[PDB]
């Protein structure tokens, strides 16, 4: 009954070399670990994953959000993009990670999602709580990006 | 999952006596009767009755505002008032008419009503939300009082 679509970006540098940081960003579930309320990471087989953010917040009235994606990791390239499987879940999302090196210890960082979320919530309510939801969406990235700038300090990167 | 407190009032002059407005305004049936998308009005007795607002929106997910109040008319104070009944639906509601004379063929009404009304959306989503509510319940009462001055021609 809602549906929200969401587009941004985020810039940042990560202080570990560039072997590292693109081993990490390419590792999903050690990559997943820093990313705010994920309830499951269903590991699919063939590079594909399934994603159940923790749900918000009683009973029937609860709402969750449920998508999946293939990842593809060009280390070369420094790239990593990912692509929604369509029919799964509630939301629609794609992504990439594009990375080059600053140095031999730091690494330079573009993050993307394009991201289409349908929620069970009154149509009546959609311009009131759309931005709400995207404003919450852009939180979880903005501490996803903190989280994964300290994940080298630090001899476990997850 | 989301508590909105309303506090109103509304002032307006009917061109009608004292008896046929003050009457009209104590007789919760009628009166509601004017009253915009209501589902239905349960007669609980003892001058007390529930009101289910139509829902919105669907299935599972639907939100809809019900709430039971009891009516006290005393028509030599110029009064009428309504108090919550405790555990009814999901709002707690109260207000009154406070009806005089503005001569024989004038009567000026304040109309006053608090509402506490708790919905069940998610928290996250209460300062955008609340006023939303708000704004729906004053276009709800702003209806309300134009049918009342309408329906008394």
């Amino acid at each position: 009954a809602i549906t929200v679509s969401i587009e941004l970006n985020r810039d940042l540098e990560i202080p570990a070399s560039y072997d590292e940081v693109f081993d990490l960003l390419a590792d999903v579930p050690k990559s997943a670990s820093h990313f705010p309320k994920v309830d499951k990471l269903v590991d699919l087989g063939n590079n594909a994953y399934r994603w159940e953010m923790e749900k918000v917040g009683v009973d029937k009235h609860a709402i969750q959000s449920v998508y999946a994606c293939t990842y593809h990791a060009d280390k070369e390239a420094g790239k990593i993009t990912w692509s929604p499987i369509k029919g799964e879940g509630n939301g629609v999302v794609s992504g990439s990670w594009t990375l080059s090196a600053k140095g031999d210890n730091a690494t330079a960082v573009k993050f993307q999602t394009s991201a289409e979320l349908t929620v069970p919530l009154p149509s009546l309510l959609k311009l009131a709580i759309s931005p709400v939801i995207k404003h919450e969406f852009n939180s979880l990235v903005d501490t996803y990006m903190a989280n994964l700038k300290k994940a080298f300090l630090e001899h476990h990167h997850h």
